[PDB]
């Protein structure tokens, strides 16, 4: 695609004006970054049979793991990427032998989930071209217009995390 | 969730260097202000048996097809979701009785997609509460932070939409 045509969208969306179209072209700049976005992460893990929820799992426990695990919970807390692409991520890496469980039902209630010695190896492995690639795609801003988009992205999200 | 624990996820990459953990946080927090958005958006049309491949592709056809309908071919160019979750959409809403075909095929190569008349009620019905949503959702950020974002989301977009 280009954005040539968001002046189409602006000028579509001002026909229906029987007051600005920023609030739904920014919107939809969000959803085609975050598949764009989506395309070039897939590029690190891709050749390695993992999906982006499998992905971001190991890299949760590799970055934020304690040596006796994550209980899901707060896995799920940590982790980037929390919706019904995570519905079998578990019981999928558990197959694949990336992630184990500690003490599985029996006197402590649920279990814990931690980087197997091949999950940690594959991490290692990939890491180093995945925040290259996270560096990349960040890099047609200026740092600082880098921060200021983690600024209001991060102001946004507060504002949004709050239920009605 | 809250924005508590980015201060951990800094830190926990921080221990990562045997130079900064910005642009990791920064998508991290878009992921998240992608699934956040999507929940608030869903709001609008879930009552209705939409998913938002759906309402996205049923959005296009309301703003941007002419009366006789866009081939999906400049409907993947304006819509503002292209993934796998577009898979079935077409024919699920075709199904559903919400858009039709424009000659099938027949002397023109591929058919031509538009808006059958429930469709249209059904997108002018949500469609107040989905600028509602959509104007809300952005509220946080003052007007000009809405822009200065639209400007920051365009540019790193436009950065990636050209190929290796
Ligand atoms: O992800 C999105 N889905 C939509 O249906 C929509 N509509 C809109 O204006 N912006 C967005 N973004
Ligand atoms: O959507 C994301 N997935 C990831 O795996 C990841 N890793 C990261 O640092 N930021 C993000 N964002
Ligand atoms: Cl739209
Ligand atoms: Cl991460």
């Amino acid at each position: 695609d280009t954005a040539a045509l968001l002046e189409r969208i602006r000028s579509d969306w001002a026909r229906l004006n029987h007051p600005s179209a920023g609030p739904m072209l920014t919107l939809l700049l969000l959803e085609r970054l975050h598949a764009a976005l989506g395309r070039e992460i897939e590029r690190t893990y891709a050749a390695s049979g993992l999906n982006a929820a499998g992905w971001d799992l190991l890299l949760t426990l590799y970055r934020s793991a304690p040596p006796e695990g994550l209980r899901p919970t707060e896995l799920s807390a940590l982790a980037a990427i929390s919706g019904p692409s995570t519905s079998n991520r578990i019981v999928r890496l558990l197959e694949k032998g990336l992630i184990e469980r500690r003490e599985d039902e029996r006197d402590r209630r649920s279990a814990s989930i931690r980087l197997t010695p091949q999950g940690r190896a594959l991490v290692t492995h990939l890491l180093p071209a995945h925040l290259a690639t996270t560096q990349r795609v960040l890099a047609p801003l200026s740092a600082q217009e880098q921060r200021t988009l983690e600024e209001l992205a991060g102001r946004m999200l507060a504002g949004l995390e709050q239920g009605v």
